[PDB]
């Protein structure tokens, strides 16, 4: 549950894991 925002990056980890689980940014860096 997050605003795909931090999805652009290729490391989206580094915007995503301040508001979000490792579960959400494994999903918007590479894709599970």
């Amino acid at each position: 549950s997050c605003g795909s925002e931090c999805a652009p990056e290729p490391d989206c980890w580094g915007c995503c894991l301040v508001q979000c689980a490792p579960s959400i940014c494994a999903g918007w860096c590479g894709g599970s």
